[PDB]
C-alpha cells in the first residue's frame, strides 16, 4: 500500500 512520488 502507500504511495510516493514525486512526480
Ligand atoms: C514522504 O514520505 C517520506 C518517507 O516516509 C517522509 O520522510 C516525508 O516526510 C514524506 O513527505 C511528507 C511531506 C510532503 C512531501 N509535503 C507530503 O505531504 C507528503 C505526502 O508527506
Amino acid at each position: 500500500x502507500x504511495n510516493x512520488x514525486y512526480x
